[PDB]
């Protein structure tokens, strides 16, 4: 059971101008774009920030998640969480990048747990 | 200028029980408690997570901030931000742990920038 990265979430109307800003602020000339199931929402990652773009209406449900935890194994965390007062409210579900699940911790925090599959050369 | 860490923020009613949970969840047996100016609010850091504890009312204002960026130079970032469409909402202000400020980026994101010097 290992947390690989803790990703902070930001919500914006459009990725383009926002990305340019974060590439400058974080002094990182590249960002990742992910294939996702939700329509009307675009996802990008720069440094440890996940930029979620879409209309205020499309973004509303996404704002309920406090942060995203990239982990080595969803199953290991699922077990720990269920045995520690947490409620699995979505998934585990297969997604283009691997598998995800959304969890409500006992303290009320809502966290998205993500597990990335293989997928190879951009660097 | 560099962003040293990007801290995600979680809001809870009581720090102690939550701290124990996250130490186990993140397999991190040590957390840091900070002396802060606010009253009725307790702040702890575990890994790159900031746990903010207090009443629903005491926490309300803190929830308006999406994340906290720890930087090496608050002044340099203030200049960069003001020159790149961001608005300085609060601060820079002196606090027990150094200095911080709240900023609203052009895209609407509200971020707390913090500088440690003690």
């Amino acid at each position: 059971m290992k947390i690989l990265q803790i990703l902070s979430r930001l919500y914006v109307a459009d990725l383009n101008p926002a990305l340019e800003f974060y590439e400058e602020l974080l002094e990182t000339p590249v960002a990742m774009r992910f294939e996702i199931p939700q329509t009307g929402v675009e996802l990008a990652q720069i440094s440890t920030i996940l930029l979620i773009a879409g209309s205020e209406e499309a973004l509303k449900p996404f704002r309920n998640t406090q942060a995203t935890f990239l982990v080595d194994s969803l199953d290991k965390f699922k077990t720990f969480l269920e045995e520690n007062g947490a409620e699995i409210i979505r998934g585990p579900s297969k997604v283009p990048t691997g598998r995800n699940m959304t969890v409500r911790h006992s303290d009320g925090s809502v966290i998205e747990y993500v597990e990335h599959s293989k997928i190879e050369l951009y660097f």
